[PDB]
């Protein structure tokens, strides 16, 4: 067995299979290779008949493992063997394992692949590596799915209903699949993932040029590999996360950089990636943004209000649209009656054309002067204001609809026929914004802007047009936000609307929310709840009690998103956000989220520490629970140490008012 | 054009295509044939290269349509044509339209199909019939998905976040797909569906011998049919529900019976099927069951308590399992401190072997005498009691695991390798129950029983074994319940745990819960909330405020499902359920749910009337709303007229206590 070793790590590479283990020498923990099949990698390719098959590349006809430098092992997998005994002659995979001379870091790279007369697709490499043994290792997989989750590697006490769904998912297909990088759906928002137990942690950072997918397996024994054969899996329940290199489309460097952290967990992983985020240029702190624009300080302690008038979906929809006088009175009530000191007012429905023509200010809703009177009132309060804007949609029900600004593929067919909100080719979107945004800014004296959709993901197609639009919006130096966001867009915005959680998502029944994105980026980008899942709606992600406490733990601001007719029903939640969340949000806004901890066995009691000197403890479950020192945290309760030495304690209560 | 007609309906059949329209003569409403492509049916079959294609059968080379009787038209679709111009020579579909001589009822049957050298799969017939025009018809599709939903045929005011998800889903693939009959997942619980506008309603009742699937299209314009071609759909947004006949599988009579109801809605549809439900033998009333077993009267006004000790998933799991003394103390507190007058106590974890060996009573938890003391205490309060039982599982972590009791398919492969809870062949399950259930009944003096899993669905395979087990359990004449249930099992049980809603489900963002199953069966089967989604958990289906109010509207009982460590957190919800839901559940338990109404434009205010004389009005949204006569229903509030004429009004409040 070929060995790479420095002071912190030892890489044990098998000469016959190419599998490797990693001994983390400070703790002594050994990361084993594939526990199921001893597979260095899993390669999906066509056979002689043309059918797709997945093969174990350690079963290849020739395997060359040679120590090639002081700290480099080169591997070559030549002529894989199919299930029927036939050979994929002329197919080869070349890889490299490169140990850092000093640090506990191992680069893994697929350097070459040859197809011969076959077609290569997915390669899991390394396969089923860095796994945790279910109910023996007491740790978790760490997955930055949107704001982020952890997936414990062992069964633990929890509500009986949750428990049944949790355990069942680890035995069926809910616990296996793949996610993609940098989308606003089910996918990841940072190019890393990891696993840890009580002794040691490992996380892998994907090369900036590459777009692998991430395979997950959360305590599943691999029964999904045997269902079609109708036999029982012979494998052990394990947790692993694998890169999936898309060999049929990947043009970048197929490299992942593994970092090994004695005693680390998801916090330590996030702080490792934070260094790489700064080196990649994503990290532009809110302090620098405030130096450039003093109005950024209107955001700490601000509640984000979305007044949804049925727009952009419909123009002046009866029963949904607000007039500008109605908008002005909502603003006045929020300040004068509800005593809200700071706010971002976002008015969905101020123009009489459909997006992407964000003009004119609608005559039917009252006209420009009445809109200016509403914005002027908000500004007199120190509130931020923006209309709803989007430059990406092309809507069927728009009388101005045309396919002119839509993109066509190489066969001349329209793209995004299935995504009505993202149909305008990004190379046109700056031009569309230029039609009226400067006129609205100067007429209303705008201090703020929110632009929706265009920056919710970071895909390659159209990226140049999106950067052009981001640079243009940024040149105005407004306090500005965008829907969802991604790390690549952080330099151009002050806040992201979202970057929290989908309601229905893979892993939802077998994961806990963890503030992974904010552990990296809280100093750099402010985030608020998503308008589809606001703090006033009861969803899979919780009611107001749960969402307000999670807001303070994770460091995001409150989102109240409502149709006008709902407004009277919003008042109690606005008041509670005002009294509880707003002061914590304000104090912690610019700070680093230094640490996050789960303090109860059911993961419902949690503790977050911010570099402003603020400590948030909250209990997101119904029963009181004790933490160290015998302190009790009430159900749906909190214990918050503020910078000024005050201790905020309390809890939410649901009461029945029988007349 | 060929005409079938009686005093109520006129059927116009096109001789060129086989499409037909139905005029309801009293209202002038015309139900149209396929508005998109004028297809009588859509047939999926292999071509001469063996690739599956879907064809419009009205494009067949030879279409024959003629009156073969006074009220029968026979149709023959001969030699379908593919899109490339080639003919599926020797394929034929024969159908019949049979008008009832007196009633507004049309039977539609696929009587014959020939495949030649081709293979036939799905047949949508009739294709895209009985549709509603989106934003013109103001009605809904009616779908008995579990407890049931309606899908409105127009856009209407609602919370802005809900609105965005709603409208967006009608444009993408979330609004098209198919469901199956009689499962405990995403599917239907009654063999009917329908559509209605403000003028008239139509529903189709599937023949008892057939198992079609149901295709849905909820306000979608068919863009899903054109995305692969990269063109914009030229069709209009419509609502339709189609039977999918599985020609490759179906052995029953492929008949659907359409009933046309002037001025009807989902309530009238349910009452039409209720007559058929009785004719089919499903309907055995709770009054009959009470006559046979007076202990049935321990259910009205009872809270269903599931004490979840980590079983059947684990045996004596630390941190989850309760001792029998702890169980006894929970029963005492519920009665003495929480003053719960009636209850069903369901203890998950009383045996020291894994299911399906439901024995012996665990010595580690205290042994038989201490369990008997807990059960004796419950009986002294008049409470019902059952342990957790299941005879269907075969679990990987059971030391007694064997594939000997599992079922194999025609190829000899194990079935249900991916469904650990339903692996034992039903033909073995009565014998597994016989091993100890009579000894538990005799030793504990049991009055009740709940058996899980086996009766949650109604599939053809294994049904003889399940019927055998159901008869055996029913022969004990205990007050008995089972997980989820289906209509076919109603004669054998007194209560169903479930028959509510999945949390994640197709159509969830474009439908409203409606009590369709209980509008049929409330007199015949009691139902309670599902243990995965109990009234103490905050989920996609609501918090305690929403679930308690929906409980009273739909006529279901309270479910409190908890791990023992949560108990102290359950107290406020047990109290509010006791004060509000339990007296209404008690009064309405045996009655017919005569009617259900949506009273507000956002469908959140609702009114239910029970044949006990009880009226429930509730507001499941945050804002107060006015109904007829200017009466105001507070957000999360109610207005209940009891049988004795007294009025109850009130509302839930969420408060923030700050020390
Ligand atoms: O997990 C399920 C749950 O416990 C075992 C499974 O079946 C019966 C209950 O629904
Ligand atoms: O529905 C969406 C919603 O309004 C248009 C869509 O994109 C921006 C907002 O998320
Ligand atoms: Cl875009
Ligand atoms: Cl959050
Ligand atoms: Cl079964
Ligand atoms: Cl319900
Ligand atoms: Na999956
Ligand atoms: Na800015
Ligand atoms: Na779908
Ligand atoms: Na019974």
């Amino acid at each position: 067995p070929i060995v790479l070793e420095n002071g912190k790590l030892n890489i044990n590479i098998d000469s016959k299979t190419g599998c490797f283990s990693v001994t983390e020498k400070t703790s002594g923990h050994v990361w084993k290779s594939d526990p199921w099949e001893n597979a260095a990698g899993l390669l999906t390719l066509t056979d002689s008949k043309g059918k797709k098959q997945t093969v174990n590349i350690s079963k290849s006809k020739k395997i060359e493992v040679s120590k090639t430098a002081k700290n480099t092992v080169s591997l070559k997998f030549i002529d894989p063997v199919f299930e029927d005994g036939s050979v994929a002659k002329g197919v080869s995979i070349a890889t490299e394992l490169r140990l850092d001379p000093n640090n506990a870091q191992l680069d893994v790279e697929v350097t070459e692949h040859r197809s011969g007369n076959f077609t290569l697709y997915d390669l899991r490499y390394p396969a089923r590596a860095f796994s945790l043994k279910t109910d023996e290792d007491k740790g978790a997989a760490v997955i930055p799915q949107k704001q982020g989750v952890i997936c414990p590697s062992y069964i633990f006490p929890m509500n009986g209903g949750r428990f049944c769904k949790w355990d069942d998912a680890t035995y069926n297909n809910k616990s296996q699949g793949s996610l993609e990088l940098f989308n606003n759906g089910t996918g990841l928002t940072m190019p890393w993932w990891g696993t840890y137990n009580e002794k040691s942690a490992v996380m892998g950072i994907v090369d900036v040029s590459a777009r692998p997918h991430m395979q997950y397996n959360i305590n599943n024994n691999g029964q999904y590999l045997f269902n079609a054969k109708g036999v029982m899996s012979p494998y052990q329940r394990i947790v692993f996360l694998d890169p999936i290199w898309k060999l049929d489309q990947e043009k970048g460097k197929m490299r992942i950089s593994y970092h090994f952290i004695p005693g680390g967990d998801y916090v330590d992983m996030a702080k490792v990636y934070q260094k790489e985020a700064k080196a990649r240029g994503h990290f532009v702190s809110l302090q620098e943004k405030l130096k450039r624009n003093p109005n950024v300080n209107k955001l700490p302690g601000a509640i984000y209000f979305g007044i949804y008038g049925g727009y952009p979906h419909y123009v002046n929809m009866p029963g949904m649209a607000f007039t500008f006088d109605e908008l002005k009175n909502i603003i006045k009530t929020i300040h004068d009656d509800l005593r809200v000191d700071k706010a971002f007012v976002h008015a969905w429905g101020t123009f009489s054309n459909f997006v992407p023509h964000n003009y004119p200010i609608s005559e039917a809703l009252g006209g420009p002067e009445k809109l200016k009177a509403a914005v002027d009132l908000a500004k007199s309060y120190g509130y931020l204001y923006s209309s709803y804007h989007a430059y990406s949609p092309m809507l069927e029900n728009d009388p101005n609809f045309t396919t002119d600004l839509m993109q066509r593929d190489a066969e001349g067919k329209l793209m995004n026929t299935g995504s009505r909100w993202a149909r305008v080719d990004p190379k046109f979107q700056k031009g569309l914004a230029q039609k009226n945004i400067e006129k609205e800014i100067s007429y209303l004296g705008l201090e703020a802007d929110i632009t929706d959709i265009t920056f919710a993901a970071y895909r390659e197609n159209g990226k140049e047009g999106r950067i052009e639009l981001a640079k243009y919006i940024d040149s105005f130096n407004l306090v500005n936000g965008t829907e969802h966001g991604q790390e690549q867009w952080i330099p151009y915005f002050d806040m992201f609307e979202g970057m929290t959680y989908l309601e229905d998502r893979p892993l939802s029944v077998i994961s806990h929310p963890a503030p992974l994105f904010n552990l990296v980026y809280h100093e750099a980008i402010a985030n608020f709840g998503k308008i589809q899942d606001p703090d006033n709606e009861v969803t899979a992600n919780g009611d107001f009690r749960i969402k307000a406490l999670r807001s303070m733990l994770f460091g995001r601001g409150t989102t109240i998103f409502f149709a006008p007719y709902e407004f009277e029903g919003m008042r109690p939640m606005i008041e509670m956000a005002r009294d509880l969340v707003s002061p914590v949000h304000k104090e912690t806004f610019y700070s680093e989220l230094k640490s996050h901890e789960y303090l109860s066995a059911d993961y419902k009691v949690q503790r977050s520490r911010f570099s402003s000197g603020t400590e948030v403890i909250a209990n997101l479950g119904p029963v009181a629970q004790k933490i160290e020192g015998g302190i009790s945290i009430p159900g749906y309760g909190y214990r918050i140490q503020m910078k000024d030495g005050s201790l905020k304690t309390g809890h939410f209560q649901v009461s029945l008012h029988m007349d």
